[PDB]
Formats: structure tokens, sequence, C-alpha cells
């Protein structure tokens, strides 16, 4: 039959969240799992507005000043339109997850999308793209728990061979140039204030990346700070794409 959700889209250029609704139908069992999450095949039963589901309240997160009152322009209306097959992700059985973490995870994926666009403006041999991600509140479910409402993230379905190219702790898992050159690009151009790793997906369409920052603050559970940054440095070998972008040989 399906279930309702409040759907949240972040737009970095206006620095605001857009609040929508959708109906979806999720398979009972996951098709894949990672270190932290389980992934479920899902179908869209349509995207709509949030008009029927008022915010009310204060404790509100995101805070009201961070939400656009207008939602007419969005990615969800196209990318999650009625009939679309996509992916829903839940944290495995959890304790360290707050409401804020889900939004932080989605914002992080959006920040990576901006880095992808920045990398592409340099005219690399292979352009890259990160998938959209959204927060969904599964408002038809009881809170179970703990009493906490049920949240998840959703993303488009990748079709093809899913491959991890690097991890968030120094592993270089494939021999391809582009994913490693991009990680290096983000480190140099950010004045070493961040790096994008966990570059994974189908060809150069990536998802669930991870950012480290020197102070380790923000960017979710997987931000391993200076330690994560140094691990990347220890195993990074510059390649033909690094050289084309004129990246520093010393990190
Ligand atoms: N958008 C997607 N489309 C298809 N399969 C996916 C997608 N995202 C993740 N997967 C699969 O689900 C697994 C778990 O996803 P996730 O926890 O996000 O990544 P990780 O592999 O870093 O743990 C992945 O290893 C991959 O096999
Ligand atoms: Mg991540
Ligand atoms: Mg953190
Ligand atoms: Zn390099």
């Amino acid at each position: 039959t399906g279930e309702m959700g409040i759907l949240w889209e972040f737009d970095p250029i206006i620095n605001k969240w857009i609040r929508l609704s959708m109906k979806l139908k999720v398979e009972r069992k996951p098709f894949a799992e990672g270190a932290l999450r389980e992934a479920y095949h899902t179908v869209s039963l349509g995207v709509g507005t949030d008009e029927n589901y008022p915010l009310g309240t204060t404790k509100l997160f995101p805070p009201i000043e961070m939400i656009s009152p207008i939602s007419k322009n969005n990615e969800a209306m196209t990318q999650l339109k009625n009939g679309t097959k996509f992916v829903l992700k839940l944290y495995k059985k959890e304790q360290q997850a707050s409401r804020e973490l889900y939004f932080e995870d989605v914002k992080m994926q959006m920040v990576c999308r901006d880095w992808g666009n920045k990398f592409n403006q340099k005219k690399p041999p292979k352009k890259i793209e990160f998938l959209m991600s959204w927060v969904v509140e599964l408002i038809d479910r009881s809170p179970s728990s703990n009493g906490q409402p049920i949240l998840c993230s959703i993303e488009p379905l990748l079709v093809g061979e899913f491959k991890k190219n690097n991890s968030n702790y120094g592993a270089v898992l494939t021999n391809r140039s582009t994913p490693q050159a991009f990680s290096h690009f983000t480190y140099e151009l950010s004045n070493k204030q961040m790096i994008v790793v966990d570059i994974q997906g189908v060809d150069d369409l990536y998802t669930d990346p991870q950012i480290h920052t020197p102070d380790g603050k923000g960017f979710g559970l997987g931000n391993l700070g200076k330690a994560g940054i140094n691990k990347f440095i220890t195993t990074h070998k510059c390649n033909a794409v690094c050289a084309l972008l004129d990246l520093d040989v010393k990190l």
C-alpha cells in the first residue's frame, strides 16, 4: 500500500532546507549493507508539498530560519517522481544517531556535489557527479525506540557494478586515477581544511562519500579528523589526473 514521509532537500547555494512530502513503498528486507547502514529497494508513489503537515513548534530542527518558505524549485519532483525506483537507507541498530545527524549526513553529500562541480570546471579527463540525497521522516511508523521518530535517508538507485575506490581510512581499493585525483584535489583546493574520501559508486557517479576536517567536527560519524587525513596522505600516489590538474606532489 505504501507510506507517507516528510521529504527534506538541502540547497547549498541559498543555505536552506526545502520541505516536501512523498508517498513511498519500501521492501521489507535490505538488498545491501555497509559499515553503518542497510539499503532497501523502494518505489515512489509520488512527490507533493508539505502543506498538509504543519511544522508548528519552536526545539525545531532544522530551525525555522534555515527553511525556505517556498519549495516550487527542487530536484525531488523530477528525480523521485511517481514510479521511480530508488534507495532508502537506515542506520543499523541506532544509539549514536540524533535527528541532527541525518540532516548533517545529507548536507555533507550536498557539499560533495559542490566539490564535484568545482572539480569538473577544471576540465578533467573524466568528469564526476555525486547523487542527490534527502532526509525522510517516516511519519506513518510508530517511534518504537526510545520514543524517537523514525528517520532515514533516500537517494537514487545506481544501476551497474558498484565499486569502492577509497575508504575513509587510507585504503586505495581500485587502480583508477579519477577517484584518487579528486580526493587530492579537494584537499589542496580547500587549503587542507577538508578532504572528500569514501569515493564509491558506479563508474564516476558516486554516493555516500565522507569528509574529514582537521578538527574532526561536523560531517557525521565518519569524520576521523587529522588522523583520517594523514591516512589518506600515507597511501596516496599521484597519477596522470593529479598531474593534469597541476596538484602539489607533497600533501
Ligand atoms: N545509491 C545506491 N544504489 C545502489 N546500491 C547502493 C547505493 N548506495 C549504496 N549501495 C549499496 O549499499 C551498500 C551500503 O551502502 P552505504 O552504507 O551507503 O555505503 P558503504 O559501502 O560505504 O557502507 C553499498 O556498499 C552498496 O553495495
Ligand atoms: Mg558518509
Ligand atoms: Mg563529526
Ligand atoms: Zn595526487
